[PDB]
């Protein structure tokens, strides 16, 4: 019997069309984080951009009602993570994605737990965004309402959109090139 | 622990870069069918294009040594399939993909089996290629050496490249638009 279209495949395909047709990458990030958050039924999806010193800030997001807005006019949410700085991007530098069903089961340090608790994160998936051969930032999906048993299609989907964001950034650089 | 890059994800991402940078869609089909065939370790990967009457022909392929070449200069391999014609594209019109581990276990008619046997096909995956809202053709992976227990990542991968071929064709149309 046939295999009908899958949500993740159709969402990734839609991102590709936007990259082909939309020059405003901010707008691609804003609409795409929204589409991802709807498909994953999670509480926040965010793009985090590294600074040269490996600190960074949230630059785009979609967030459900009842959770704090971390991106917007006259807001700048910075996270200067000393592990990511010391290691120049952690495992993400090696193009690894990471899946955490329960932040209390991951062996995080308490100062890291504190920040996760501040953003009300209970479970997450984090993937790399590479532009050219450099780690440019991270794309993350968060569950704030409770723990979550993420499945393979969900982590693969988020990884694939991270690749597409990377291509979007790279292509914009290429086009300019004036 | 981290999830390292997956072959299918990196291959789909490479196709997207080609679509952004390469105007020659023939060339995208030829190099991409080769990449797919290597990753799937199968014997033939082919793009089949429909004519207005729902007959069609193979327009690009990668094929292993020892199997017949069906695409090339001064060759035209047509398959006029009466089921696909009568139904205007079969299940593929509804954007369904199809996975067959063993052609003898699928309930095919003997005249269909005959053609499959002519091309030495034992097992296959077939996916749609849509350009705009129209079924433009099919992208197929074939095992000729024996039956094959295809797995989910393989069918998802082929489906995703079918979507990307569709976007490639659509975008080329859009750009012309002169
Ligand atoms: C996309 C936004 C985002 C960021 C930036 C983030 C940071 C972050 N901090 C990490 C680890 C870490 N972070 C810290 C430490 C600290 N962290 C601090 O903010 C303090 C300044 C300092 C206290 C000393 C340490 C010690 C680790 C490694 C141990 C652990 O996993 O907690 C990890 C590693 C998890 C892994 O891949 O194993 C991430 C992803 N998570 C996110 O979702
Ligand atoms: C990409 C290249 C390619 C093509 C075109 C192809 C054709 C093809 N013929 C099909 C069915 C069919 N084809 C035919 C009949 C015929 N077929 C003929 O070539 C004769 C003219 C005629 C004899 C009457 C019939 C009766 C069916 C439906 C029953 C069956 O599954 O065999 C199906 C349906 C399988 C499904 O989705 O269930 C396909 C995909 N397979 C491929 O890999």
């Amino acid at each position: 019997s046939g295999l009908v279209p899958r949500g993740s495949h159709m969402a990734v395909s839609k991102v590709m069309e936007k990259i082909l047709r939309v020059s405003n990458i901010d707008k691609i990030f804003q609409t795409t984080t929204q589409e991802i958050r709807q498909l994953l039924k999670c509480d926040r999806v965010a793009v985090y951009r590294f600074n040269p010193d490996w600190s960074g800030e949230f630059v785009a997001e979609s967030v459900g009602s009842g959770w704090v807005k971390l991106v917007g006019p006259d807001i700048k949410t910075v996270w200067e993570d000393t592990h990511l700085q010391e290691t120049q991007g952690g495992r993400y530098r090696h193009q690894e994605s990471f899946v955490v069903n329960d932040i209390y089961e991951a062996g995080h340090f308490s100062c890291h737990l504190e920040i996760l608790e501040q953003f009300e994160i209970k479970a997450y998936i984090i993937v790399p965004v590479f532009a050219a051969e450099k780690l440019w930032g991270l794309l993350a999906a968060y569950q704030n309402s409770g723990t979550r048993e993420w499945v393979e299609w969900e982590s693969s989907f988020l990884t694939q959109v991270g690749l597409q964001f990377g291509i979007a950034i790279s292509h914009a650089e290429y086009l300019e090139q004036t």
